[PDB]
């Protein structure tokens, strides 16, 4: 871990690892927690494989839409998910940024969730902090746990 | 996958060498330092961690003695079949510091040797044009050096 370029977040969710994994990889679920309200997701496309596209359209409270395009780098079922915005579909360099590493670990009561956002420079890391990374990402995880608990039965 | 003629450059060549040797040439630092760059250019140092997320590091040097460090990251490693690396990311999939490209190399054994197919993916047409021009003022030359080097292996 590089304190100069990376930001980390660790949380404990009272949900099984299999369910958490589905929440992180299924568009139908992603669009319900991936962004912190009042923000929302207008579209989400997922090709879950290395080199596969991770596309999402975020809408802010002002009504502005922001199409996001990323690429999956590692997909280790119920263990590790890595995607980057530095590359798009088929590993193509993105048009001129972060790489997210999500690690899961089952526990006696649920799943240990660890998220790390990797940046290219200290300035970008600092910028993400001033962008509300800790609060924002923290809120999304809370929304995730809330979603899985109520959709658990189904 | 089909290349994008506007952003991608392709190189196809037949090497009269067995696939196992071509693979060694593409992955062993000792060999890479003897063909990867067109002379008078040279490589004074090379590091390869051959795995997805592994660093691909090289130090380009001129007859003057000036060094030029270059860092990349491997994305896919399929033994003697396909190799993918990118300069848009560095070690451990970290976004690179702001010619960015992603290289896709595929090998196919033939009766006489190995079919070498490599593609350089760019982010924009402008970058593609700049790479192709500068390259011509090389990609093909390095391959010739590779074949000659591998012929000395025995």
């Amino acid at each position: 871990i590089d304190a100069e370029l990376d930001l980390m977040l660790k949380r404990e969710l009272a949900v099984p690892v299999n369910l958490v994994w589905r929440g992180l990889t299924e568009p139908e679920l992603l669009k319900k927690w991936f962004v912190p309200k009042p923000w929302s997701i207008s579209d989400c496309r997922v090709d879950l494989r290395p080199g596969g596209e991770f596309y999402t359209v975020m809408q802010d409270p002002e009504g502005n839409k922001f199409p996001n395009s990323g690429c999956f780098l590692e997909v280790t079922d119920e263990k590790r998910l890595i995607w980057t915005s530095a590359l798009v579909k088929n590993y193509r360099p993105a048009v001129p940024v972060m790489t997210a590493v999500i690690e899961l670990q089952p526990t006696s009561s649920g799943t240990r969730y660890t998220a790390c956002a990797m940046h290219n420079t200290p300035g970008q890391r600092k910028l993400h902090e001033e962008m509300g990374f800790h609060e924002g990402w923290g809120t999304t995880i809370t929304q995730l746990e809330e979603l899985l608990k109520q959709e658990k039965a189904y």
